């Protein structure tokens, strides 16, 4: 059964809403982004009208093989009415496809849903400038003031400058990248951009990155390993065991391994720097495991909140929890005191 914090009150919409069947007084289904715990039930016998973005849509042809009459996809930055209902939506600064989505309830009252996000200034320059929020539905998975890290430009700065010194000193070196889902192809698309190559991978992996409009995508990656010095395996490969294993596939080509693991926080964060990041190394592999987050850090959520100014605020991660709750409903009220609001 469907939670509080999953419905859009007075009106028949829901949020990312999928896995519970049918929802009691639901006409309109919505999906801010395609990962797995948001679109879990979805598939070939979904017969409600879907909403999302284009990139989305893509995927929930493609991949779960939704059927075409109920994929309604929805351009951004854009009023658009759905079932009497003037939607928005605006860029997540999440994964490929995420959105977040502007209510204007028949009432006058005002709803921003964030979806996953990573909080930006440039948000401040969106459709959201021009007016009032009444009640915000906040990504807080980072709400807590210990969550640090680097922005994703640091990272990617030293994910190209190790990995084209690696291979400048040692042109018989293999670089591996680790993905599960979508989001952080930056990661591996500035790698094999420094290093003159494709990036390399399964055909799965191959036709989800087809789905997501990424210019010139055919230049930059191929299902041919061989032809490639850069390749993507599943994260749960990116171990000692994985590696040794996957470089003997290869055969005699590379004589040495470097591999990212793109993680979100960790706790090594809070003492040392980006820059003074060391690898796992076992022989002639070597593991780095890197804190790319896709999520808004806390200075950041701070931020938004901040300027945002919202009258009501309602969390979406880390519900289960007394404590977890308390803890967050703690900052909400630091930050309206101080910016007086
Ligand atoms: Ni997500």
């Amino acid at each position: 059964t469907c939670p509080f914090y999953k419905k859009i009150p007075g009106t028949g919409f829901t949020v990312d809403a999928f896995q519970y069947g049918v929802v009691e007084g639901c006409t309109a289904y919505f999906l801010t982004h395609f990962h797995s715990d948001h679109y879990a039930g979805l598939s070939k016998h979904f017969t409600f009208p879907v909403y999302c973005s284009e990139i989305t849509g893509n995927l929930l042809k493609n991949k779960l093989h939704v059927q075409e009459q109920y994929i309604h996809p929805l351009p951004l930055d854009t009023e658009c009415i759905v079932n009497g209902v003037k939607v928005v939506l605006l860029d997540a600064n999440h994964c490929p496809g995420a959105v977040m989505i502007l209510f204007y309830l028949p009432n006058g009252t005002v709803i921003l849903h964030t979806g996953d996000f990573r909080a930006d200034p440039s948000m401040e320059r969106s459709l959201l400038a021009d007016q009032k929020v009444h009640m915000l539905y906040l990504d807080t998975t980072y709400c807590s003031p210990e969550y640090t890290f680097p922005s994703q430009q640091e990272v990617i700065r030293f994910a190209i400058n190790t990995a084209f010194e690696a291979v400048t000193l040692n042109p018989h070196a293999l670089v591996v990248c680790g993905t599960y889902s979508i989001g952080k192809e930056k990661v591996f698309l500035a790698i094999a951009d420094v290093l003159g190559s494709k990036v390399g991978m399964s055909q799965e992996k191959y036709k989800t990155l087809q789905c997501l409009n990424i210019p010139e995508i055919n230049s930059l990656i191929t299902t041919d390993m061989c032809s490639s010095l850069v390749h993507l395996l599943p994260m749960m490969q990116i171990n000692f065991k994985g590696l040794q294993s996957h470089l003997k596939k290869c055969g005699g080509k590379y004589n040495q391994i470097l591999a990212f693991r793109p993680t979100g926080w960790t706790h090594s964060n809070k003492f040392t720097r980006i820059a003074d990041v060391i690898p796992q190394t076992k022989g002639n592999i070597s593991i780095y495991g890197i804190p790319y987050s896709e999520h808004s850090s806390y200075l950041e959520m701070k931020r938004f909140v901040q300027w945002l100014k919202p009258q009501k605020i309602i969390p979406t991660v880390n519900v289960g929890t007394w404590k977890s709750r308390s803890t967050m409903e703690k900052y909400f009220r630091e930050w309206k005191l101080e910016a007086g609001y």
